[PDB]
């Protein structure tokens, strides 16, 4: 089966698109080489369309069958409930794409009569019709990157396929509670989205330590969503149905599976029939949970097929890391090849072939890696980081083009103890907020593929809660980390770290002169910048702050909102 068919109608924008970073003193302060920073647009949609369109064949075996059986058994211990309409509405992000039926996110969150009455109608149609395909819109994503000639110019736009707002709210009623319980039940600690960055680091360290002679790899499936088959998706439903659920939930879930998840017609922004999908929809509630579960099933089965010795896995959607016992250099190369062939048979062929790695810092999971620095008192402290190129390119763009969802606040929160967040992103954005005079204002941002709302003035307590007090005191970063950062700065025409330190000293002073929470931000976030450091004490506010489920509730990604 072909992942997609196409009518030939173009994929069209619903708004004007800019592809090139605008020259502006605010963004230029961050980096100068603006011609290297681009935004994907609908102009490249066809290019992506060709990539994601291909035939899928799937040959299963005893290893797959056996894993599936264990997983269904594990799922049967789950009891899940329907969400009320009001609950589902409140999880709708303030700027979710509006319904075609005369209402939008604002009306959904405020429970307007038009919105509510429509959603009830959609829910009833789900309950009474399990057959008629639900229409979806296909859009080219606008995301910002830095160019990389060494790997061939510019990425074409990613495609997003999603149904009407009314259907999306119904998805939450049927399946949200499941997203909060199911992944953990069937895969346990391997489910990555439940972890904060610190917890992810801890897990990776544990896995590494549990091997006598550790060897890790990450596995990159070539366009995962497209490799997911109709069978895969119906298998996911049978896993959902293995849970203890009310009858009404069972009905709606089956309808959504047959009418939406397994496939359906795609329309462009102009309403023209664009094509037909027979794979994973990239823009539904179950995209992330489904990918996570289906990836785990195929990966674990492939491990058994290949004879991977004592595998420990970390799965986040299509993102997959396997840590196991090395069997020797050539043996590992052999075993990884066999793993790949099994994954390929299961309909998950690789993009780039996996490589055995014997250094944990070199293992990339969700574009991130574990690194090490020194805390106060001189002890080694492990933390999550990544190449800052893309965060920086996006931070520049977002400085001059204001988006309702900003990437930079997410990066500051996730990567708080990193040297690039601390010296560059923090310095830059606190400056910008003072210039704009909007320090004390809540902002929406994406993180773990879902939406959150945070006041920048609350960052110290948030960072302490998530990362500990040492996030403000770390120094002596690894040579691998230091070189990568410096290279990224040079590549972008950004000031070197020493310049940022001077700039941070001034930002800090301005913050302090404002008193209140702002002075706290100044004293805590920028202690690294002064000659005579303050002695930092734990913030009582951090303790009164409950983020222990902050990442789990994100459900791995999507049209989901939390404060």
């Amino acid at each position: 089966s072909m992942s997609y068919s196409w009518t030939g109608a173009l994929i069209t924008p619903c708004s004007p698109e800019e592809e090139k970073l605008p020259i502006n003193p605010l963004s230029n302060s961050l980096l100068r080489y603006h011609n290297k920073v681009y935004c994907t647009t609908s102009k490249s949609a066809s290019q992506r369309a060709k990539k994601v369109t291909f035939d899928r064949t799937q040959v299963l075996d005893a290893h797959y069958d056996s894993v599936l059986k264990d997983i269904k058994l594990a799922a049967s211990k789950v009891s899940a409930r329907l969400l009320t309409l009001e609950e589902a509405c409140q999880l709708t992000p303030p700027h979710s794409a509006r319904s075609k039926y005369g209402f939008g996110a604002k009306e959904v969150r405020s429970l307007s009569g038009r919105a509510v009455n429509h959603i009830k109608s959609v829910w009833k149609d789900l309950l009474e019709d399990p057959q008629t395909p639900i229409p979806t819109t296909i859009m080219a994503k606008n995301e910002v990157f830095c160019v990389d000639p060494a790997k061939g110019g510019k990425k074409p736009a990613r495609l997003i396929v999603y149904p009407d707002l009314g259907v999306r709210v119904c998805e939450k009623m049927a399946l949200y509670d499941i997203t909060q319980k199911l992944p953990q039940a069937v895969m346990g600690a391997s489910y990555g989205f439940q972890y904060s960055p610190a917890q992810r680091v801890e897990y990776l360290l544990k896995a590494w330590a549990e091997k006598k002679d550790p060897m890790g790899f990450s596995y990159d499936t070539r366009c995962f969503d497209s490799t997911v088959t109709e069978r895969d998706i119906r298998t996911e439903e049978s896993i959902y149905q293995a849970c203890s659920l009310p009858e009404e939930a069972r009905t709606a879930i089956h309808s959504l599976t047959e009418r939406l998840y397994v496939g359906g017609p795609m329309f462009n922004s102009k309403g023209q029939t664009c094509g037909y999908r027979r794979c994973r929809a990239s823009g539904v509630l179950t995209t992330s949970m489904g990918n996570t579960i289906t990836c785990y099933v195929k990966a674990l089965a492939a491990c058994k097929a290949a004879g991977i010795v004592a595998p420990t896995m970390l799965v986040c959607g299509d993102d997959l890391v396997v840590i196991s016992e090395s069997q020797g250099t050539e043996e590992d190369e052999r075993n990884l090849r066999a793993f790949t062939e099994a994954m390929t048979r299961y309909s998950a062929p690789p993009g780039d072939p996996p490589r055995p790695e014997y250094d944990l810092e070199l293992i990339t999971s969700c574009s991130s890696n574990v690194s090490v620095a020194l805390g106060p008192r001189g002890r080694r402290r492990y933390y999550l980081t990544r190449d800052p190129t893309t965060p920086l390119a996006r931070a520049a763009w977002e400085t001059v083009r204001h988006s309702p969802i900003n990437s930079w606040l997410g990066n500051i929160i996730q990567y708080a103890p990193t040297i690039w967040v601390r010296m560059v992103l923090m310095t830059h954005f606190f400056s910008i907020l003072m210039v704009q005079d909007t320090l004390d204002q809540n902002l929406n941002f994406e993180m773990y593929g879902s939406v959150y709302s945070v006041n920048p003035l609350d960052l110290p307590a948030i960072i302490e809660r998530l990362h500990g007090l040492d996030a403000f005191s770390m120094h002596t970063y690894s040579h691998h980390e230091l070189t990568r950062v410096a290279s990224a700065l040079r590549k972008l025409g950004a000031p070197p770290l020493r310049v940022w330190k001077s700039r941070a000293r001034a930002v800090r002073a301005s913050l302090i002169s404002r008193g209140g929470k702002a002075a706290v931000c100044g004293r805590y976030l920028f202690n690294w910048a002064v000659k005579t450091k303050l002695k930092l004490t734990p913030l009582p506010e951090a303790r009164l702050l409950d983020l222990s489920s902050w990442f789990t509730v994100g459900a791995g990604g999507g049209d989901i909102f939390h404060s």
